[PDB]
């Protein structure tokens, strides 16, 4: 066991290995409670998160311990890793605070694409990572679920991470139809419609559909894509939702090079084959990869899957000192990734 410091920060304690020097607050609280700090170890900055009231109730600590599975799983190049987990307790009846370690990220793409549209090299560059970190998560079975450009981060080189920080940027404004009407006939490819849009926000300078709410969001999206032909309102199950897309003057399907016009037409393509309504037709990433826009950087022997992740507990219903106990497990059992420099 390491040796423990203690000090306050901007309303909270914190009590961190020698090991992290120099804290300092970062975001504003916009991220939660986490500081800026030296890691000693490797002479490397590094981002200390302190979970708030990690064990407040059953869903909370269930929540603690998601988080914490998800992160030490994460090994690839365009997805938030765990560089290190920890508690000052010595045992689980003292256990409760959890910190995690990560890199410290640059900037997000909210801040840089409202610095100015990007070239089309950079989008190239920005759009195949965050497809390549898919690739990984969606081998796992993992959906994010929440891509927009907040929940993307990217260093002076250009080199992008997948996280998601949680609770300017709305959510809605990136979300797929599908999964903000009825939230049934979905797959992995709910993340893939929210790369197009994030994808035509770097090209044009502006967010492709910042509806009001999920009605607006909905009738911005239908101006684009069109309204749901035969074959896509044979899937549709639920009857309301039926009945309100039948029920719109129908909308025929623009032609997206009239829409992004001026773009690389590899750029418009791909566009075409990620937002589209249909979500058993809509590109996976693999396939996107594989795209014509990406040959610069396409290297289908260096596009990793994962490990296959037991998310099984997800189906459990547990008391608070069970999930509590199974998150000790967790950062007990914590590996150290390998040091690199
Ligand atoms: N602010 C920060 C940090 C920072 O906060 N690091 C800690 C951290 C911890 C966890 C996650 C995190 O991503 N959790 C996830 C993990 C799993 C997720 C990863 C991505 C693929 C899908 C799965 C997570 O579980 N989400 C939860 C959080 C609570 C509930 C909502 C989602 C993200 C950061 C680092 N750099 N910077 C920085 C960024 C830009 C400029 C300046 C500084």
């Amino acid at each position: 066991r390491p040796t423990f410091y203690r000090q306050e920060l901007n309303k909270t304690i914190w009590e961190v290995p020698e090991r992290y020097q120099n804290l300092s607050p970062v975001g504003s609280g916009a991220y939660g409670s986490v500081c800026a700090a030296f890691d000693t170890k490797t002479g490397h900055r590094v981002a200390v998160k302190k979970l708030s009231r990690p064990f407040q109730s059953i869903i909370h600590a269930k929540r603690t311990y998601r988080e914490l599975r998800l992160l030490k799983h994460m090994k690839h190049e365009n997805v938030i890793g765990l560089l290190d987990v920890f508690t000052p307790a010595r045992s689980l009846e003292e256990f409760n605070d959890v910190y995690l370690v990560t890199h410290l990220m640059g900037a997000d793409l909210n801040n840089i694409v409202k610095c100015q549209k990007l070239t089309d090299d950079h989008v190239q560059f920005l759009i195949y990572q965050i497809l390549r970190g898919l690739k990984y998560i969606h081998s796992a079975d993992i959906i994010h679920r929440d891509l927009k450009p907040s929940n993307l981060a990217v260093n002076e080189d250009c080199e992008l991470k997948i996280l998601d920080f949680g609770l300017y940027v709305a959510t809605r404004w990136y979300r797929a139809p599908e999964i903000m009407l009825n939230w049934m006939h979905y797959n992995q490819t709910v993340d893939i419609w929210s790369v197009g849009c994030i994808m035509a926000e770097l090209l044009t300078g502006r967010t492709l559909f910042p509806g009001t709410d999920h009605i607006d969001q909905l009738k911005l999206i239908l101006r684009l894509v069109g309204t749901p032909g035969a074959e896509l309102l044979k899937k549709i199950s639920s009857e309301s939702a039926r009945n309100y897309i039948q029920s719109l003057a129908q909308m025929p399907k623009m032609n997206f090079a009239n829409v992004f016009i001026g773009a690389n037409p590899l750029a418009v393509d791909l566009l075409e084959k990620m937002l589209v309504l249909d979500s058993d037709k809509r590109i996976t990433a693999a396939q996107a990869l594989a795209h014509a826009y990406f040959a610069q950087y396409h290297d289908p022997d260096d596009e990793p899957v994962a490990d296959p992740y037991d998310q099984s507990f997800e189906s459990r219903d547990l008391l608070i000192d069970e999930w509590k106990s199974l998150t000790y497990d967790e950062v007990i059992s914590f590996v150290p990734p390998p040091l690199d420099q």
